[PDB]
């Protein structure tokens, strides 16, 4: 039991709902009235704190009795709230604190340059042993009052790097979509959707330019996740959290949006004690510390050693006396191979180019001699030192291309903090790649005042992930066979990826998914068919870990039990939440949780306030049975070992992800994609991140 554990005790943003607002019982309804087509009995039963049992029988369960808009309705059965499931019972507190409590206008009322900075809270209910728990988030949303168009300085290309930000259409700031595609600018479907919205608003003409100005022709037509229809990015507005940002954008900004997690507690425990349904004092949890487990890596003889941290990998690019590392494992078509080297350096830097040079000069040439009688490519930039402007990118790109490689090159770009414009650095890369260039940006007043070669070290990381090679394993071999993180952004061709990863921890398959057919989703059945089937990946008789941000539909249950029996195969699923309402009040890491079923997980240390991801329904499909694993200290070693397998040294909050590396590169391929970088099928099959 747990009085023998190595446990930590912090605070949590969860607050005891009081006995007077927690129903003794649950009651069991049918609709007896007619009903028709357009009733949405879904909506219905959401309005009034309820949930659907049976939506043929048109049955519910309702958190408070009803003495009878409402139609007529028949009683079935009233249940002691103790004998109903942990995860229906949360839901019904939740239904009746919002219905017949109204904790929601209560919250509001507690709560009440271009950047328009709109707050909120969001509250969800836990049972924790037998208690009921109220989870309390505040967030701040922040909106880009200049519209989308003119704020991407009326750059088609700018545009597609806000591929997976936020977006309102300024009309209504309610509806919040996700950008997933673009499209070639047309004067004439311009003109079609202003008609439309005239039509829609019962507006005049004249509204139009009122509202958005002098409308742009040679504007791209813009496509979005949720609605088929045509978007003008004139007509929309960029939404995002202050808490999803960067930590670089971060510091240029005042002391209340870089609060620490103990500061944010604060501010939360204040709107506890004006809120009447709870008890003040914010839940204390124990929690676990993870295990800083070791890497593996070869020596000069070729022979597996044992490294903790990624932050010596190539220290011996400036110290002589430090140990010299060796990678696993080099793609065969890189192999021991000159790469042709561009150094692409931004014109606005041009008068420190002795400092430029005998940087990239001093880390090159200590690789090569290294390079040189080892499996590791060599990077030849001779007579490749070319200059750019941020301003034409194209007139750059025209000058790579006359120049007909058809071969793995690569490029070092070194920019400067152009803040916003940073993305024309990263629309650079992109049209590199399309001319087959593999290419990193780095900044050089950072890089000016590296004297002690760790951002040498973080760049030297991120180039052999982009060039796909397996420098570091797991010290630590798994029962998992492949760990595969999916992501499944598409009513498109390609609607996800699968990154396929090892037992080792190495990158064995990014893998596109095709979806199935026009008017059905990509569910995890589909995956495994394609994976199998299409994707020529031995799944029979494995153990495969699949990591989701998402959960598994009821249709999906069935179809699963199925594949594990056929494929003769234990596969296993796990919910992974970056996004979620929990608050752990420290500047701890290392730390993991767990609450009412949920575990609560901490794996890096942050600069400013940092989010805890949730980790839910662990499931396992073996020999045709569907089983609930509960989360426990051995997935979680797994998860927050998974972290650690990161070649994004440059980007992020320190050394480790925030979430395992399988579904973060999964993530990052999927906006790649929607950015309109190229697939090119022989790379991803050899690991290449030259996305990231
Ligand atoms: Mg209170």
């Amino acid at each position: 039991f747990t009085m023998v554990l190595n446990k930590v005790t912090y605070k949590i943003n969860a607050y005891k709902i009081k006995e007077e607002f927690i129903p003794k019982e649950v009651h069991f309804y049918r609709i007896k009235s007619f009903v028709n087509e357009a009733f949405n009995f879904y909506r219905f039963v959401n309005f009034y704190g309820g949930m659907i049992i049976n939506k043929k029988d048109k049955s519910f369960v309702l958190p408070y009795k009803v003495d009878n808009i409402p139609i007529d309705i028949e009683y079935i059965k009233s249940l002691k709230l103790e004998y109903v499931k942990p995860e229906i019972a949360e839901k019904l507190v939740r239904g009746y604190l919002k219905s017949v409590h109204k904790i929601e206008p209560e919250l509001s009322r507690i709560i009440k340059e271009n950047i328009k900075v709109e707050s909120y809270c969001e509250y969800e209910v836990k049972k924790h042993d037998g208690d009921y728990y109220l989870i309390l988030n505040f967030r701040h949303t922040a909106s880009i009052t200049k519209h989308l168009w003119d704020f991407v300085n009326r750059d088609k290309a700018l545009l597609e790097e806000y591929v997976g930000k936020k977006i309102i259409f300024k009309p209504n700031p309610k509806v919040r979509y996700t950008i997933s595609l673009v499209d070639a600018p047309n004067p004439q479907k311009i003109e079609e959707i202003m008609s439309h919205i005239i039509k829609y608003y019962k507006w005049s003409e004249d509204m139009v330019k009122s509202t958005f100005g002098e409308i742009d022709y040679n504007q791209p037509i813009m496509y979005c996740e949720e609605i088929l229809e045509p978007f003008a990015p004139q007509f929309c507005n960029l939404v995002f959290y202050m808490d999803e940002l960067d930590s670089y954008i971060l510091k240029e900004l005042q002391s209340y949006w870089r609060l620490s997690n103990e500061n944010k507690g604060k501010i939360i425990n204040e709107i506890a004690k004006k809120l009447r349904f709870i008890d003040n004092t914010p839940k204390e949890l124990e929690f676990m510390k993870f295990n800083n487990t070791p890497l593996l890596v070869k020596d000069v003889n070729k022979n597996p050693t044992k490294i903790y941290s990624t932050n010596t990998l190539f220290t011996w690019i400036y110290n002589q006396n430090a140990k010299i590392y060796l990678p696993y494992d080099v793609p065969e078509i890189i192999r021991n191979k000159n790469l042709l080297t561009y150094i692409l350096i931004d014109e606005e830097i041009k008068d420190e180019l002795k400092a430029i040079k005998d940087k990239v000069n001093k880390m090159f040439r200590n690789y090569n001699k290294i390079a040189n009688k080892t499996e590791l490519p060599k990077f030849n930039y001779a007579n490749r030192w070319k200059y750019f402007s941020t301003d034409d990118i194209r007139g750059i790109i025209k000058e790579i291309k006359s120049e007909f490689n058809d071969e793995i090159c690569f490029a070092l770009i070194i920019g400067k903090e152009k803040y916003k414009d940073n993305d024309y650095y990263e629309i650079l890369k992109k049209q590199l790649f399309d001319l087959k260039i593999i290419s990193q940006n780095i900044l050089w007043e950072n890089w000016r005042k590296d004297d002690k070669g760790y951002m040498t070290n973080n760049l030297l990381i991120q180039i052999m992930g982009k060039l796909g090679i397996k420098y570091f394993i797991l010290d630590s071999k798994t029962p998992y066979d492949y760990i595969m993180g999916l992501d499944t952004g598409l009513n498109h061709r390609v609607g996800g990826c699968t990154v396929v990863y090892d037992s080792e921890g190495k990158i064995r398959r990014i893998q596109p998914i095709e979806t199935p057919a026009p008017g059905e989703r990509l569910h995890l059945p589909y995956v495994i068919e394609y994976l199998e089937n299409k994707a020529n990946i031995d799944m029979e008789n494995k153990n495969i870990l699949f990591l989701r941000d998402g959960f598994i539909q009821n249709s999906e249950r069935n179809d699963l039990k199925e594949i594990s029996k056929e494929l003769n195969s234990n596969i296993e699923v796990i919910s992974i939440r970056k996004n979620n309402k929990y608050k752990v009040f420290t500047s701890d890491y290392r730390i993991g949780s767990v609450f009412g079923n949920d575990g609560i997980f901490l794996p890096h240390k942050t600069p400013f306030g940092s989010n805890p991801v949730k980790l839910s329904t662990w499931l396992r499909f073996n020999c045709g049975n569907e089983e609930g694993l509960k989360i426990n200290e051995s997935i979680m070693q797994l998860l927050y070992d998974l972290t650690k397998m990161n070649y994004s040294a440059l980007y992020g909050e320190g050394r480790y992800l925030r979430i395992p590396a399988p579904i973060h590169y999964a993530d990052k391929f999927v906006k790649a994609l929607g950015k309109n970088w190229k697939i090119d099928e022989e790379l991803l099959k050899h690991g290449f991140l030259y996305f990231i």
